[PDB]
């Protein structure tokens, strides 16, 4: 499993501030396994590994994830 996340998506969990500015700034206070992707924004964005987020965000995370997709590229 992986389920990565984006700063704009973290800017809504309680444990995390309501603005990515605080999440990215706080990201330095720890540095959750964040993968870069030269396509979700600029030549180098900053994703966040959901498994690296604490528990307070892990709970509220999958919470606002209601409805998303059924199954695909999952090779069954």
């Amino acid at each position: 499993m992986e389920l990565w996340v984006s700063p704009k998506e973290l800017a809504n969990l309680p444990g995390l501030p309501k603005t990515s500015a605080g999440v990215i700034y706080v990201a330095k206070k720890q540095g959750w396994q964040n993968r870069t992707r030269a396509g979700v924004k600029g030549g180098k964005a900053i994703e966040y590994n959901a498994n690296s987020l604490p528990v307070e965000a892990k709970a509220a995370l999958l919470l606002r994830q209601g409805e998303i997709e059924t199954s695909l590229g999952y090779f069954e």
